[PDB]
């Protein structure tokens, strides 16, 4: 028993990490095969900063120009193209280590591991959603550009999102592994902001079962609701409207607990409505919107990864 | 900015992990130079776990009885011994990946990162504290025995905990790696129960001061008072004395906030004596005690680990 926000293990990741210095910055990179990705902004400079202009400053840019360390060893650039707002640098040294992965673009309310990195040395592990809004509420410092978030499935590293800036609530943006960007948001000093929120409703009701599960009842009801009964509670909460595939996904869980999911719907409606009445629900005062359906059926069930 | 639940990156842990099988209980070992570490509750059977009695259990045991899978590659056990609540099975194989290491035990109130593992697989890692009363609020299925805690420094890794069960209220308990509990617990079956936990004080500090690094100062005030007089209050709401050793270790974060440890008091004050008012705090609608001084130093000014 128990639940915890759970990350992937890094180590396939870990391997992967080298630093990229262009110039005077210096930023992460991934290194998978023969390549290593990197924000394309690793090419700009203190004044190119403020409408720079890309394809031009590449084509200013030799291989030489590109130092890559992979830990104490420098690798030798080869080549050098840019996807998007990624930086492809082939190198002439495959990487041992290179897991079998894949590039996957989430989707909003999914949620991932987060390996932070500073200099291409791994500094800590996370987990975060992809938010409504393209947004990640993350942990970042000056110098994790170029950290990766993945999922990983058996053997297979799943990569999604190279981090790219912070926007100015503290809140994060980046691409996946093709350059492009999560959101209506470029790599770039603009006023660009976040915009409106909202919560994943279907996240909260998976998180409500992982309660269930680990022994927190006090929030169930004999009450149950229609599926539009409940979305139109949910819109003046500003939580996302449940589809018949949310609940669909949410069969197994409803399957083990013995609680169909429109019951479910139920205690969250008036979970909405009267609040948490000073008590708690897995350790939080609050509803959690980041653990989703499958993120619960991992942990209450035990699944592995080789 | 951001601030986020993080473990140390786990690559340096998982290359060490491995499958231990005596007869047909199966769980977790831990492989260092030409050692295996694993709970000695693996030599139990289904009968014998109500009163056992290990020196008796382990010399009706021979090498051959152990079977050490690391991966799909089987490793031979060349001599077996138990150190209090661990079996250490000499193998004829050092584990080319030992990291460099040390065995340390953890004071209550200090943070690690676990890393579940299943069948000698790495399943997920994350944080956890351990409680005062010598708990840990972690995240375990059946067959998770074994599974290590830690931290890294550099390019160490310091293992300081060994899952051993789980007690009724759902918490964990385990011991270091020396086979020594932590706490007042047995590796048994016995009524045996966490008994009263407390808040760390100094931990809820440096989230105050976490919180403020990163943009929340809603609930700071003019007020300040006195170590005793906060002390008091600590006491009604369960919270554990604050000593001179803690302000000291809490200097560093008020230098950079400008804020004085006894103002941070008087403001933990009043949210114990007020509530939160409907507001959150880093994310949270609750005070969060489990990142410690060096936790929020680490986070909020970015050191790295090889």
């Amino acid at each position: 028993s128990g639940f915890r926000k759970m990350a992937f293990p890094s180590g396939k990741v870990e391997g992967c990490m080298v630093q990229v210095t262009c110039g005077t910055t210096t930023l992460n990179g991934l290194w998978l095969d023969d390549v290593v990705y990197c924000p394309r902004h690793v090419i700009c400079t203190s004044e190119d900063m403020l409408n720079p202009n890309y394809e031009d400053l590449l084509i200013r840019k030799s291989n030489h120009n590109f130092l890559v360390q992979a830990g104490n060893v420098q690798l030798r650039v080869i080549g050098h193209s840019m996807q998007n707002c990624v930086l492809k640098l082939k190198v002439d040294t495959a990487n041992p280590k290179t897991p079998k992965y894949k590039f996957v673009r989430i989707q909003p309310g999914q949620t991932f591991s987060v390996l932070a990195c500073y200099n291409g040395s791994p500094s800590g592990v996370y987990q975060c959603a992809m938010r409504p809004n393209f947004t990640i509420k993350g942990s970042f410092l000056n110098g994790s550009c170029g950290s990766v978030g993945f999922n990983i499935d058996y053997d297979c590293v799943s990569f999604c999102y190279m981090h790219h800036m912070e926007l100015p609530t503290g809140v994060h943006a980046g691409t996946d592994l093709e350059g492009n960007f999560y959101g209506p948001f470029v790599d770039r000093q603009t006023a660009q902001a976040a915009g409106t929120d909202t919560t994943i409703t279907v996240n909260v009701l998976a998180w409500l079962y992982a309660a269930v599960i680990n022994g927190d009842r006090w929030f169930l009801n004999r009450f149950t609701t229609t599926l539009n009964d409940f979305n139109l509670v949910a819109m003046k909460y500003n939580y996302e409207p449940l589809t018949q595939d949310h609940v669909d996904i949410l069969g197994p869980l409803s399957a083990q607990t013995g609680i169909a999911v429109l019951d479910m719907c139920a205690s969250l409606k008036e979970l909405l409505q009267n609040g948490m009445n000073g008590r708690t629900i897995l350790g939080s005062a609050l509803l959690e919107d980041e653990f989703t359906p499958f993120d619960v059926v991992r942990q209450c069930s035990g699944v592995t990864f080789q």
